[PDB]
């Protein structure tokens, strides 16, 4: 079976009322898509209401130097963005003409809002910091003051912070219930700081986000041995606001089996340098290995505590 | 007694200081009637600023090319949408149109802001979002790896996340106080993983949802054969942000004790397809019963203590 | 001593850099002063820069039109608010000109945000929405289901809901530290849910908040004698989000030791009319008073420990 | 080594995929040059659109009143902010002008968005609202009800309010894993109200922070004696919501080892004054000092302990 997440973001998964919300759908297309239907939106206006500026005057015989079609258009346009080049003036003849102005002019602020709040939403859509925060490229696990801990790396590139920004981490694997249901991609959420809010992050500087493996972790009964031969993921979410705007964010990354190395650690990345600091991001995502049992945490405590003198 | 709450969301709920927030109520409306206030705003500004134009000239005999009231209207149109013609200018005769054209021009943006700014938000209102988020049409009841679960299924039909994403339950039932107060529709909270960060989804393909029905839980006596003996509805909400928007939104759903289902079990819906997980939402709704035993979880787990060799 | 909260939300409490955010001052004003303001400015721009088409027009003799000082002021306008009516046109004469207008035309949409977001913001400011929040009048103590409890009534009045919303409360009296030192109003946080996030509210139809009066509760001590006696004051906020925008509100409410009545209890409000329910509000502030022991929840629980039979 | 956090919030840290997001760098740069590019992009599209208006012309001979490229400039002034004199109109002779009209006329309000949305954000920065709230110059350490302290004050400056606000705090100090890893910069939250949401404030006159110093402590084994020795950094971070917006702020500030006071307390800030509370904020800041006990919190602990008669 293939991974849930990739390693940037994106989940491998594939999916009417669609359009009880046709604006959400709007943000989403890319550039030039979203500038070519903020095109058609706009020219059909100016051909709808032109149309009715021409249906009116033919009824008449309000109007002032308009003749064919190519006209008739540059009337509407001149109403609608409210450039009124003088050219083409308004008279006091018909009542049709009067009351039809004021419900273009209107409608041609409500076309407004709908196309410009839908242009300075998608300019200002927070899934973009999103790129700039990064995670170690794999995950170890080695051991910390006696305690054996699965470690990945956090990052944030940019200068500015992400403010009441966390973490969290799910474990994906299928399972079995004793009882007999297979449940396919079951997500069980593993602790990372989450009963002491030091899952709360203050992301500066680039850091080691720590799961220990306890009695209570996936990982209690996996050994060194056993972790090649697991078929798990583990999906790791970072959310928060950017500190320039209210909007929240999510940066989503992946570690498949393979992914995780026992028996390594991380390579620091700190250096003081004539009063600020300095983070080598070439060291980053590297790791190397150290002296780290290959028993599994379930075991190395049971040891542990056997060895009570 | 009928439900609480409706199985789409809206509440079976009955309710001056409305005028406190003519915004807040601005926004409710249906858009044919937005689309009517609109106007209505707008063409009586441009009444009172143009009758305002009408009585000031009617002292001096400012103004050019200006006759009856069919003339004035076409004037305060060119000022506040900024259209200015150029048929219709204004001259230096009098002190009294050179600051009424400043305050009208100034008012032609603090009206432009409410009602652009409130034509935004409603194109731009979360509530829909939560149209795309769907709940399973009934809960189960069934066992899982050796404890009864109260069960029911969520999904999101929209490819797009929603970000720090949770799920939480009310169990909702009058009930009396030893000391003899009745409580109408009495709310209590249902662990649906708040202890443990696990009711903090990653929603992406469509979850379910347990409640363990221990000790704490309200279902800790119900037998099957209780079940459809109680008069209780459980209310099930998910809150959340959009992605594309710092919105923050909430979707919700009932269960009347006849759609919780005792004996029955969800329907599996993934299957992976050539590198990607296909959702398969005809089974979403649809389960199917396994051999469950009839029994109180008081009393299963009261037999299963008892059962220690 | 006066109250620190009133039983509407403003506090009793009085207060360089507040020009650090003069755009969060801008909204606080009150409208008359607002439309002043966005009056000033926009006039004193169109001073600003119609004085430098005066400047530049009086070393060339880029002019059509133009004669005094009412007269450069109405080209200012023309060109601010891009009215433009076409009696005072633009030519290709001297280069002060050209890149002048380009000044002025930037700097009117700068000058534009500034004013029209502003306006934006404050039409729609949440705190507008904590108008339709309401708490009860006073607070009760009777007891429940076996224990005594603090309780208080919560009300939503409009049929809109409030997304994430949650009731706090902390208790506000001075207190004297062992070690001599005098604490004014030192506030410490009253239980109303916390531990079970059935502080989390599912607020549609009026609810009552109930702090049980359990060993770490302030008013674990407090007897019906002693109450009257007490100097204390039990401030009550409700956060959430109001569903129609991304804003999150605040409502506040507070209890003063002679507004907690002992041994009283809350009208019922609910009843269900032929298919939908009516929340009688009349009955929303009233109380009656039942049997209620006059001890101490300290006292009333050492003596139910001491019938053990 | 010197500080990672300065007292007033910005951090001594130093740091290809930031044109991901173009528009969060946008809202960075100051006011100068934000207001040149502004004109850049504003000057420059009304050169591209100028140009394609003279490279039709010239195949043409659609176009009144143009000469030179003095007067093509002004033509597309006219047109991008739809000021339109009526002097340079247009005519109904070729179609590539017709077409290009609404390219420039919608691409004109695309324009707008990206600089007026824009322009709306940085007057609307949150981050300014932190500049008022402000914390103690120094923190203290001294005893409370029998147990020690570490304890510093907060305030805000602005009447507003700031809803959901709340504290936490992160001691930061490297250390070296017994298996021989050294880790930089490593955080670890300290408890300043977390498990009983008395970290949730009510910020409204100043208030002190309190952590005590139970086993938990990282200030557990420290006496006043060790203190001095010690090379630790308490950070402390303030976040929460102006009222007036939805936005989310925070405020930090930096406590290193000699700024940390031991035996001291902070002077009272609270008078009330005829109805109301005056806050003297000239004692903000200042202390003094008692009598108190040089050893260490786990020292005073277990002698406490073995005084048990
Ligand atoms: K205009
Ligand atoms: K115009
Ligand atoms: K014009
Ligand atoms: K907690
Ligand atoms: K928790
Ligand atoms: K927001
Ligand atoms: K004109
Ligand atoms: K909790
Ligand atoms: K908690
Ligand atoms: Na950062
Ligand atoms: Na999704
Ligand atoms: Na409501
Ligand atoms: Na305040």
């Amino acid at each position: 079976i293939q991974r849930y997440v990739r390693k940037d973001g994106k989940c491998n998964v594939h999916h009417y009322r669609y359009l009880t919300d046709i604006f959400t759908t709007l943000v989403d297309l890319k550039w030039r898509f979203n500038l070519l239907i903020f095109v058609m939106v706009y020219t059909v206006t100016w051909l709808f209401f032109g149309m009715i500026w021409w249906l009116i005057a033919y009824i008449r015989g309000c109007v002032t130097n308009l003749n064919g079609f190519v006209s008739a258009f540059l009337f509407s346009i001149e109403t609608e963005t409210t450039i009124g080049y003088g050219y083409r003036v308004i008279t006091d003849k018909c009542p049709e003409g009067i009351i039809l102005l004021l419900i273009q002019s209107v409608l041609g602020s409500i076309v407004n809002a709908f196309m410009v709040g839908c242009m300075f939403v998608k300019i200002s859509q927070p899934k973009k910091r999103a790129e700039t925060l990064v995670f170690s490229t794999h995950a170890v696990i080695s051991m910390r003051d006696g305690k054996l801990c699965l470690m990945f790396r956090v990052g944030d590139l940019r200068n500015s912070h992400i403010v009441e920004a966390s973490i969290r981490a799910k474990l994906i694997k299928s399972k079995q219930t004793s009882e007999g249901e297979f449940i396919p991609l079951n997500q069980t959420d593993i602790n990372v700081g989450y009963y002491t809010g030091d899952d709360r992050l203050f992301l500066v500087s680039p850091l080691i986000i720590s799961h220990e493996i306890n009695q209570q972790s996936p990982f209690w009964e996996i050994s060194k041995a056993q972790l090649p031969k697991e078929e798990l993921e583990i999906v790791v979410i970072l959310e928060g606001m950017v500190e320039a705007t209210g909007m929240t964010c999510q940066a989503r990354s992946s570690y498949i089996t393979s992914e995780i190395l026992w028996g390594y650690r991380f390579t620091p990345v700190l250096t003081l340098e004539d009063g600020f600091y300095e983070v080598d991001y070439n060291s980053f995502h590297e790791t190397y290995e150290t002296s780290t049992p290959s028993l599994s945490a379930k075991e190395l405590a049971e040891l542990a505590n056997r060895a009570e003198s």
